[PDB]
């Protein structure tokens, strides 16, 4: 028993809605956690560090962001510390809110599954605070910064019908064929 | 001995860079020839309206444009009059500038060959005019509005590094097989 | 009213599988009918000639084949006699059958909207007759060769899974924006 | 400094010619060391475990081969198991050849940054001996299996103008965005 899951791309109207919430009647129960299933098995596919219920082409407030060791490890050491980029463990937030911990503006490289082979300069708050429901109706709540941040503002903007071609410097919009190098 | 061409897809820097004029010297010569011909061999091929030499790698200030009637006809006649499409012969400019004539600002889906397999709106002015040589050295200056001066502000931004994702409106690009229709 | 339509990607596994007839209840049906619609409607706009159900995701067995003159006219008249490229007007089929009528090969570059920007060369049958009923269940037939041919072969494939990447010559597979031109 | 590269995507004819060898005289000098250096830099960016002079444009025999612990670390325990995928230090091998050591097929989905965006199902040799110069002119024989060998046939094939797309089952052809997962 497999089947097959899609990440849904530009143009596709869901991507561009805003996500209702999850009614509490679904807390607990098996649909939302065959959706959280779901989330959690393309993102460790795709090695994404995070992903939201509307890119499976389901428009509810549901996202998940995991960083292993191994992704933070392969970046080069210096990327690393200027990106601010470390380990967290899996969290899956249902109906989440977002509140700007510093406001302070950092401007990075970011793609988007829903994007595919594409990447552009993003400026993103330095910390934020999500707050939410586990799937289970607990409260969870995590204030976090630099590339932690950066992921949950990505997908907080999913929640909300917003891809980051609509906050980008367009100037440095490009495939992933092309690159920067060192001489 | 048939030879390959290739259109820059976005990221190649020669995109985003301000070409540079052509020499006198340069005007009625053959290089200029060989590159007039190729723009006009790709753009026949493609079946674009407008093409210009940064998207063949060629960073100078030249560009074609061409609206056949058939080309024109293959849009259905109610998109075609909003949009106030109508034919043109081939013109190649070589050091071009624009003037706005009518700045009322007109919006729709714009496509670009070195960004393949998108659209998005953009809002464009609504009549405009390009001045500058042809191929063997003549000044020309044509003024056109609706679809022909869309095209023509394309090119002209493509000579200076500018292309319709730095313009558009980001809530509507799309990949082209996603489409809205008509119940 | 206004609705999104796309054409489903490779990948997507509806493009793999044999679609199943149009059952008997559903011929002269208000929701065939909105198939046969929906499939006219993404042709015309994407100016593909032809188009089947299960590229808008029905695994049922409807096509939709129309060439317009504009459209013929866009193709150089050289390239059009070559490929025996000549207008025919909108045919919907339900449920068809293909007899080849003439076995000869002739081999062109084609494309297919389910893999969107690429084309490969394909060898195809210069004459075929497809057989089916219209959407009101009436028996039709058309005997065509060359270009039509070739359109009908492409969408019958469809019908069975079958994309033209399985029976290209994948050395001429090639992204659109690389093409051959003449010196 | 900065400069930018680009891996050459599909249609561009470089990526289907056979490549030159290295000329002795080449072997330890300057050119040579900027070409490997750079092969080096894109193959570590995009984090491809492979990488070939063609796919840069220059079509010359000289490819590299690098799998860090970290890199392998993303891929899950068990398909790491199943593909027996282990990592190895970088080799860059000019002028190589190949022997095959076991002829078992071993199939499983593989991708090329030459067809951005895409996998399917290739079949490879289970070990093989590739020999070659490093840049210095020293003979290095590397016999590998598994994983390590699928990316030297890979490599190997880019030398020869062979894409994957030649050699894949064409009916396991898929977008990225689209997967089979577990129930
Ligand atoms: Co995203
Ligand atoms: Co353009
Ligand atoms: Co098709
Ligand atoms: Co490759």
């Amino acid at each position: 028993h497999m089947s097959f899951s899609h990440v849904c791309q530009v143009g596709d109207p869901v991507l561009r809605g805003v996500a209702a919430p999850v009614e509490r009647a679904q807390l607990g129960g098996p649909e939302l956690q065959r959706l959280t299933q779901r989330l959690v098995q393309v993102m460790r596919r795709r090695r994404c560090v995070g992903l939201s219920a509307p890119q499976l082409g389901v428009p509810r407030q549901v996202l998940a962001l995991e960083l292993p060791e191994a992704l933070c490890r392969e970046c080069p050491p210096r990327q690393r510390a200027l990106r601010q980029m470390e380990p967290f463990p899996l969290r899956v937030f249902v109906n989440p809110s977002l509140r700007v911990l510093d406001s302070r503006l950092v401007t990075f490289p970011e793609g988007c599954e829903s994007v595919a082979g594409f990447l552009a300069c993003v400026p993103r708050f330095q910390a934020v605070q999500i707050s939410g429901l586990d799937p289970n109706g607990e409260q969870v709540v995590w204030q976090a910064s630099g590339w932690a941040a950066r992921i949950i503002q990505h997908e907080m903007d999913h929640l909300q019908g917003c891809l980051f071609i609509d906050k980008m410097d367009s100037r440095t919009f490009t495939n992933v064929y092309w690159m920067k190098v060192n001489d």
